[PDB]
């Protein structure tokens, strides 16, 4: 398209909310391409990811970690307006895999604190990608502070199987994994900073350790689980979009599958079908589509079980509904 | 199904033998659907992991490491027995990933020491699967002690590849591969401790380096080697299922190949082909699929070299049958 | 039959160094042949930062990696191999695009001052790693750098998953390599005299699972400044990525992988319009891409750590004409 053809294009402003609920769309597209347009303030800030009060420095898009997803469709122009406000410390930027160009808009969008910018770009790929901050000299120490997200394109007629029949979602929830690097003094105590730059020496020597402190959910340990558990019923049709900006995972939903996996993320690539744990390496998103069969409480994991249960990255579903004997039963209850 | 048409359906025992061998089962389904029934009694027990005489407090479904291949096809019921003898110390329970409820049946099968318990479970999903205990608080330490295995639901019409041309294998072997966490004293040498409650706390610790002493196959290094080499003749085709039940793996076929692998275990997703070194991540079962064509020593490995050669994940197949010059010879052998 | 292999032609080709590729054709040019190679393994001490830090490498033809050898399915290749007696160490190679004796590596072990030749057909169409493994020392080699790949294209070049011609304008083969290198008790890294007075120390660093360095082409930039890759807007270019040892996850940083044959194997549909692929350790995957803006782009291992604090990070400069369509800065920085 001309410039002038663009500038024709409805707009649509987008009202962002936080994971891992997602914004109000539509599945199949509401007309031809629009340019849809969203407004994120990077908040530096303090966040606690365990129960012994462990602090991040976080860089937190929208004030989140992850930060929002942002939903468009394929051949729509995504145009964001980035805020790096003036109490914040650092420079800032973001790098949507979804876009092609200047390091996925990395070079376009460095801003002081202070400064605002406005990108465009044109989704030309059907599929869930992640996105980051990525300052020259800085980029995993930001990505691993939080500063990451995802956007998920869909195809304009929705989502299909492998065979083109029509897959469509009740439900649809967004999980942002993270690992965490958190220095320690001589005692095993994790360090507590003033300020984003006082960590960065300490941090940079557990990164090269190449093993987190840290792997958690939306932010810190237990934020997707009790209250904040995920919710659908028996018969519901649930889309769990799963990212990782910086690190290898492996997702499964303990007491069910993903009937329909697109591990890679990408919608024209066909779902692998069946799956008790798919693979999403570092720098990537993918998405699993499942139908419930079963009440009760679901447990959502990295199934490497150390990074769940002992480092943080374990979820919840609480599902109602009537228990189905067909598929499950005890014939006998544990018993002497 | 109704309870009263599957108490009609016939059943059949059997008697589960120790891996890396596969109980006697049809490939093509003999009938119609059929609930399948396994006892196996867990086992704690002291085992030795490497030639040093380096010991762990295993967890042992039917008494071994991994615990057996139990195998079923498509829409038949899997119907165990678990026993929990009174001279174990620790509750278990066990989650099927092919099961679809209750954390894999894993809610419904808590055991303590004295009890026993029958799940019933239909197969809906075909596929290789890892099933693993997992006592809520507990869940990492039970299964890199080795209380992990795996299932096979067969399609009702046996395998085939991607496009509809059978696959009929000659023989099956099931290779279990298994992290262990063995904490050390201040001279580097592994310690020793009298119940499995004495080495959690210094367990948990080695775990949360995420870098496993050992990776084994069936329970030990150089388990399938020597006179317990895996064997195959030229022309024979041989199914290699593998699992993982908490950590990523990359087999490989040493001068041969995976002909046909369901890299994510799931035979309702075609699978990859003429592959080097496929990928199993932490949470899952595979199997690959190859036709021998040449005689003599392979190595089958975690192609992590470094986890095959220094920590153990390294098998052998001795493979009879003529030599085949066309596929490769030695025009020069070494030579000054 | 036997007459007939004897009779087939025989080609000798010259190797280049990587990331370049030596010439051949995509559609193979006519029928079968034995394509035949040769490589002098060189001992060599390299360095591999910006600290002057060593490695004594096995450098298969002088390099890490060893070069991409190029043929095409069921093309025999017949790779002389010359261990020469300036070495100290026996070597030899696995072929895993190789069916037989443990990939070549039981037919190939050559002492220093001694020479082989293996042939083998080429039999499964795609990118295959290849590396040293003289038993019970297989992970120290190929960890200091003795690797490599082949490429063995379809005889009717590359194709989609519908079947239609994906035709590369170049070829570049990023071989990435873990080392790990000891340290002393104050951090700074180790040298030795002779590459066996490192095996004791080399190997405790390897029990880590945690290299040292992660790196392109053998050292830290090694593919950057001066060394970036190349390519304009509209050219097709593949991009051969091997690790012999250990996972990465490539990422065009500002680019997708159009077509990612991610288990290296043509046989297998590419995956599309990829973010970030994976490559297991013990293959080669291969990318497609058709460059659409230009700029410096990063190519990486994509977690940012491996990346950025430890080597995994390349450049292509691309030229051409930026396109406003597919992005532009609406509003540029601005307080
Ligand atoms: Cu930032
Ligand atoms: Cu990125
Ligand atoms: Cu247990
Ligand atoms: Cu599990
Ligand atoms: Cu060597
Ligand atoms: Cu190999």
């Amino acid at each position: 398209a001309t410039a002038a053809e663009i500038a024709a294009l409805p707009r649509q402003k987008v009202e962002l909310v936080d994971p891992p609920f997602v914004h109000a769309h539509s599945q199949v597209a509401e007309g031809g391409p629009k340019v849809v347009e969203f407004t994120m303030v990077i908040e530096e800030k303090k966040i606690v990811i365990d129960d012994a009060g462990t602090e991040v420095h976080a860089m937190a898009f929208n004030g989140t970690v992850p930060g929002p997803l942002m939903v468009v469709h394929q051949d729509d122009y995504l145009e964001l307006t980035l805020i790096n406000p003036e109490t914040n410390t650092l420079m800032h930027n973001i790098d949507f895999h979804a876009a092609t160009g200047a390091l996925g808009g990395g070079g376009l969008t460095e801003i002081n604190p202070g400064e605002k910018t406005i990108l465009r770009f044109k989704a030309t790929k059907p599929g869930v990608f992640v996105y980051h901050c990525a300052p020259p000299g800085m980029v995993p120490w930001h990505v691993v502070s939080g500063g990451n997200g995802a956007i998920m394109v869909l195809p304009r007629e929705g989502l299909h199987d492998g065979k083109g029949k029509a897959l469509t979602y009740d439900k649809i929830y967004y999980v942002g994994e993270q690992d965490f690097y958190v220095p320690r003094d001589e005692n095993g105590k994790y360090k507590k900073y003033e300020a984003p730059g006082d960590a960065y020496e300490d941090t940079v020597k557990v990164m090269r350790t190449l093993t987190p402190t840290h792997v958690v959910f939306n932010g810190a340990v237990g934020a997707l689980t009790g209250d904040k558990a995920m919710t659908a019923a028996v018969g519901e049709k649930v889309l769990i979009v799963h990212s990782q900006a910086n690190r290898d995972t492996r997702p499964h939903l303990i007491g069910g599958h993903g009937d329909y996996v697109w591990a890679t993320g990408k919608f024209n690539t066909p779902p692998d079908v069946d799956q008790e744990t798919w693979f999403i390496p570092g720098g990537a998103a993918g998405a699993a589509f499942y139908t419930f069969q079963q009440p009760g409480i679901y447990a959502y994991v990295n199934h490497n079980l150390i990074e769940a249960f002992e480092l943080g990255a374990a979820a919840h579903f609480k599902v109602t509904g009537e228990w189905n004997d067909d598929l499950m039963t005890s014939v006998l209850a544990p018993s002497g």
